[PDB]
């Protein structure tokens, strides 16, 4: 089926599933997986970073991430619409005692320097402690200026802050950039890798950072529930992905600006094309109803007045023109 | 001494101290203080409520409040500046598992409506779970408009969401309005009152509500340790200043729009003024300057580019009249 | 290679990787993974249950039990050794502020009822909000008593007690009943399964319980990061094992009571031995001595003055009897 | 009215309610008391430590007592029926993050030193961090054994773990000792002290610890709601108490023996007398209906199987002749 939610549907290919089924495993909990263990060395010395870590989902990735960072009444500043604030149904202040400190993004999707140095608590009891700096490039699709990233790891060093990156999309940026995953993770203290999103992998997300920021890592992990034991099997996945499928995402790039282009074309609202993602502003009164009439010609997208519609292995260009004449016979 | 930093300073009138030394008191833990429970009810009667409880700070009927009124996991719209947002070292989150939606308040300090409703989560398990909207009466001066007091209670009874106001300068919006409090604590749930600032009090607040929303309140004010024993002591200053210091908050206002002439007729650079509060902007370079040469004269406000100058019962327009002096003998 | 450490590290058996890697899957966070849900509904119909969740570890499916039956101050009666107490990290309260209150087991893995009873708490602002009993069938190998599980039942209901059972090892004592898994879990409002150790899956636990119930768990289960995409090649696994690996389990059992009478005619000091478990008290001089000696000749024994023994399908008794072999050598 | 309930029902005498009368006060937040400064360094001198901190109660005192000794994740060893366990509605836990770790005290109510050594968990991602283990002398009467105390505090040392004592009613086991506050307080970090209780003060707490650990309490005590304004009127009673009611414990204590002898005369079965605390068995039949008779005569206890009766400053030798008297009307 066609399915435009989300790059998270995505599913093993053939060489992916083999790679696994063949992959050695043994107790992660005692560390005795080759794979695991692989996997985890790789991501590290791929990002020029002393350790990394796996786990179950992105979304405990974040968790223990900020946990690892902040301590109880510490203080993280992150976008209003970033995932670990947003959509983390609150995970670090509920369960981690970490209060957040959310601000608007700019139109490019970085968090302004200004108005995070306006929120650096001072060391008064009034106050919780400003203690990390939480970044997402990859935002809703836009890669954040390569600029930027060079400016907060600065900013931070000098306000003795602590910088960590949500990767979940992370190679998504890296193939826009046209540069090496370390020539942007330089500048974070540590960063996320989500493995089953556009990697194409079914399950599986990693934490990198340095040796004792990820020891502490280990003990939240096991604490919050990622600590998988034959975990070989899924690691297996993540490395054929990492080694195969990071290069074509400028596949899914092109599909996306193609698709765009398509769209404008039927006479479609596009309102902006980045990475694999795209944004059409459909209007409330055919929300709804442009969901059925997709959801019929077996097409899935999350009907809403703002359809966004995600790009992935398993939706091929054909596939995008019939979805984009499915649409222009919607609208006419 | 003139103390103009805050109205947190007001210390106790000799008519307020037997009032004091003079009340009947009993284990307010076992419900058995005669004051404390006077000063309750007598709140609750006088602002259309149910129940009432006494507590140690502003601070903690608020988080009592807080935890009163969402549950783990829960969330609660309120002002990036608010006090139970910001100056309350995060306590919502750190100490119960609150997440907190804060967002910037209009010009006049009001949460405007049309961004709360974007901030209200769907349910979704992607969302914490929204529940309160928390405003701030006198918010820092700023008195909040009458007809956004009412139509924030009627938009959260048409999102079902609770909506509680910390009240620390409610009577000061009062004297303001010129109304009674009944006709402003109609438009919410639940709202503190703080004894310790303009009403002139030595310590103590109060949280009002529904007789349900109480009965937990005071699970979580032992818990948080604000349950105290003899406190009808404390609670005796409070019925002495309810009945006799509201009505004379006017005379802070009036000197506070007094003094702000004085300033401004004089070369101070006056941003604003509201209710017992004015607003200097001083700048860096006469900043820490300004303070110094106050601190001699025995005049004490807080430096900082933008001085914010706080009127109460324990500073005589005379005495201001001396500090104007002051000023305009700061500028040569 | 011979591990006596733990079931937990048994393998995936070429049946049951096939069965992994041609199971049809979906996103899971949409409930579009055929397999998991056809895995939980599995469950849910074998123990008469009306829903069940798949989760990455059993610690979270402890973690998201504990925090689905208690909100924030409600408090757990457990056992002081019982894993959702002692060996999750204090989850139960550093992430989920839920109050826990430990007690002694009696020599056979029960509470005893008389010791639960004086800690269920009187409804008091002193103290914290009793709610759950958390039980654990199989309990290091012990087999709870059938007339105790459900006089703890009817305890439960008459004091308005949620009951809860960690089923780790539930289907060991299932076997070691003999009777049907419905029979036992009909004395609990929710219980675990791990498939990750006898039941040989490579990792995955499940929580089962009422649908109210469940559906929060799912909120819960999001938040500390188990909520996974095509997991159903995890959960597929588990159907697998759940309907080809229960009776065999009996098997097991059979050799730790084999390898216990060798053991003891051998020269061991055999404390005691429950279903795939076996307990020898080696003492401080030969502990670090004994795993040595073990380790070289590949048998790997989590060393101890009391070494603890596991039993699983990955080590036949022919193995067995050599580790026998390589003990009886030991003492000389 | 004679009042057995607890030695907080104690009220203000003639001369401690004229030194609060008379005493200078300031804004505490600020620091700007005298008299709660001159509180704060007599009991810090007093005790031999760095500092203290005055806290609005006993409750509030221990949960930032165990805030600033323990983190996110760290857990104390506490006895089964101590305060900050059992009595504080579980804030550590719900509030603070802090795994709690009860054991069952001995009978003369010592934490058994082999019982804690056998608590310490080992630094394993399983476990939560052992870090404090907190003490109570004055535990429902019972005074410490001083040798035991010596006994803990180098034990605790040898273990790195800190040494916290609820030090609630630390006079009356100074009293009973016959020796100095200091000579007790060096065998511990930190310990509270209640003013309102035995003391004779209406409200009022201390914590007492080194000048780092203290400022870590002002954080915590801020958050939690503690940090009061002219907390001076509050602090003058507390030294008042100190200068002139500590002596006179001892005149308690003979009350609490002298009635034990009256009641046994009369035919009461008395459990136990230690210091200001003696326990009756009372008997299930006769509880409620003891309650009335006592009630009646102007008589307050607490009803149940087992009475504790507290004696205090409020009730006289004569009053406990007529409770005596009252009592073996009761029975014959
Ligand atoms: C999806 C996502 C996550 C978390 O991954 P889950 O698999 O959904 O838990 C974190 N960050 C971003 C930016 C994401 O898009
Ligand atoms: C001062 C204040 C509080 C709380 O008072 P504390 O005594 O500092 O705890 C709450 N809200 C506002 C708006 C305040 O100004
Ligand atoms: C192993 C185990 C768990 C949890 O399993 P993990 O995979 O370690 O999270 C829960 N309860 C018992 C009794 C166990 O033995
Ligand atoms: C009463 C008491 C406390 C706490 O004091 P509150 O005034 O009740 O908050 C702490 N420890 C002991 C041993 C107590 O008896
Ligand atoms: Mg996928
Ligand atoms: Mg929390
Ligand atoms: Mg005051
Ligand atoms: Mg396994
Ligand atoms: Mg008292
Ligand atoms: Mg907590």
């Amino acid at each position: 089926m066609i399915d435009l939610r989300s790059d998270t549907v995505t599913r093993p290919s053939r060489a992916m599933l083999e790679a696994m089924m063949a992959a050695p495993v043994g107790d992660d909990v005692y560390g005795d997986d080759p794979t695991v263990n692989a996997l985890q060395d790789y991501a590290a010395e791929l990002s020029g970073k002393e350790a990394a870590i796996f786990l179950p989902t992105g979304t405990q990735a974040n968790l223990v991430a900020l946990l690892s960072h902040c301590e109880r009444g510490e203080e993280y500043i992150v976008g209003q619409a970033a995932h670990n604030y947003l959509f983390e149904a609150g995970g670090a202040a509920v369960l981690g005692s970490i209060q957040p400190q959310p601000i608007d993004a700019a139109a490019d999707g970085t968090l302004p320097l200004d108005k995070v140095a306006m929120k650096i608590k001072p060391d008064d009891i009034h106050f919780a402690r400003t203690k990390l700096l939480s970044l997402e490039n990859t935002h809703n699709g836009k890669v954040l200026p390569r600029e930027y990233l060079k400016e907060a790891w600065e900013f931070t060093r000098k306000r003795n802050l602590a910088l960590h990156v949500d990767g979940a999309r992370i190679f998504n940026a890296v193939v826009a950039y046209g540069c090496e995953l370390k020539e942007i993770t330089q500048y974070c203290d540590s960063f996320t890798i989500c493995l089953s999103k556009g990697l194409g992998t079914p399950v599986g997300s990693l934490l990198v950072g340095n040796r004792d920021y990820i020891k502490r890592a280990i003990r939240w992990r096991k604490m919050t529930g990622g600590g998988m034991r034959q975990s070989g099997i899924l690691a297996a996945a993540g490395m054929y992905a990492l080694k195969n499928n990071v290069a074509r995402l400028q596949e899914d790039h092109d599909n996306t600006a193609w698709m765009a282009e398509q769209l404008r074309e039927a006479g479609a609202d596009v309102m902006r094309q980045d990475t694999n993602m795209l944004f059409v502003r459909v209007g409330e009164e055919n929300a709804a109803a442009l969901g059925e009439y997709m959801k019929a010609r077996n097409v899935l997208i999350n009907a809403s007045p703002i359809v966004r519609l995600v790009t992935h292995l398993d939706v091929s260009r054909a596939q995008l023109a019939e979805v984009a004449a499915h649409w222009r016979a919607f609208l006419a």
